[PDB]
């Protein structure tokens, strides 16, 4: 049995994020208003105007109380939800695929930006400073002939950054590339320490789970994927990142649009491109536990509540939220 507890609508939902003690939900709307969500009544507790362009991310503050939203309108804010202020403003050159918040600094963000280089800003004062991270690893002056160096570069160009999340220390960033790497960089170095070839196409997400040992990927080899997250914030040298599980479906070969871990970690849903159903498996013995129909619309963002079984998911055709409680 199916059971959907809510299905609410402000506009039309791109994106949605459960805040740390679950009793907020923000959601990002087509027209880059962010819309936050009070869960007790399930009504609008405030609405943000400061995008004008389609939200990509929602990403909370440890406390709560602040929020950090990007678009693809090249913008990423910082909210003050104590008094609804636009605390901080950042804008870049190009879409933002993603921006997340440090896990103990309100005052840096990481993002990953559409054709350009992923950013490390600090926004501890209004007029922000920004640091370029890497997409790969740097080369020698001398482990290219001259002759071949226009060529290489090339090629190392086509690297390109679309993902990226802190570990949980916040000393790391994890993030994924174009040609399905996932790389672990320094973050005070700024210099990538490993890097790995985990998929064979474009990787588009990354989620660690809370306490950041085991990280979900979704790339778009019509493979989901979970890791087992090396050793990194130790005093302890470069690493290993063993696959866990690997969730897919052959025979209907299906590609999957948005994944999430449950608030536990104990389960792993997706939205399917070009279908209307969410899968949800299981991270024990990475066996497929439920299919839900739910409406009868394409779903894009899903997003478990942090400390109940409920599975959030914004349909594509109609923007509305439903959310399902899972048994």
């Amino acid at each position: 049995p199916e059971n959907i507890t809510n299905t609410i609508r402000s506009g039309h939902s791109t994106c949605v994020r459960f805040n740390r003690k679950g009793d907020f939900l923000a959601s990002g709307r087509v027209d880059g208003t962010v819309v936050i969500w009070d869960l007790e009544t399930m009504g609008v507790a405030r609405k943000l105007r400061g995008h004008s362009k389609n939200i990509t991310s929602l990403s909370w503050s440890r406390c709560g109380r602040y929020l950090l939203s990007a678009c693809q309108g090249w913008k990423v804010i910082l909210w003050d939800l104590q008094d609804g202020k636009r605390y901080r403003e950042v804008r870049f050159r190009a879409p933002v695929y993603g921006a997340e918040l440090h896990p103990w600094n309100h005052h840096q963000f990481a993002a990953a930006l559409f054709e350009d280089q992923p950013m490390l800003v600090d926004i501890t004062e209004p007029v922000e400073v920004r640091y370029v991270l890497p997409s790969v690893p740097k080369r020698t002056s001398t482990e290219t002939d001259p002759a071949l160096r226009e060529k290489q570069a090339k090629e190392d160009a086509k690297h390109m950054t679309t993902a990226i999340v802190y570990t949980a220390s916040g000393d790391h960033l994890l993030a994924g590339t174009t040609k399905g790497r996932l790389n672990i960089i320094d973050a005070r170095t700024r210099e990538i320490i490993y890097s790995e070839k985990i998929a064979s196409g474009i990787i588009t997400t990354l989620r660690l789970t809370e306490s950041g040992r085991e990280l979900l990927v979704n790339a778009q080899d019509r493979i989901i994927r979970t890791f087992i997250v090396p050793n990194l914030s130790a005093a302890d040298d470069p690493i290993q990142l063993p696959l866990e599980h690997k969730f897919q479906d052959v025979v209907n070969r299906l590609s999957w649009n948005h994944v999430a871990f449950s608030a536990t970690g104990e389960y792993v849903a997706a939205s399917t491109y070009n279908n209307h159903e969410l899968y949800i498996w299981e991270r024990g013995h990475g066996s497929l536990v439920r299919m839900l129909e739910g409406p009868k619309e394409e779903q894009g963002v899903i997003e478990w509540h942090p400390h109940r079984a409920l599975l959030a998911a914004c349909g594509l055709e109609t923007g509305r939220i439903n959310i399902w409680s899972v048994t």
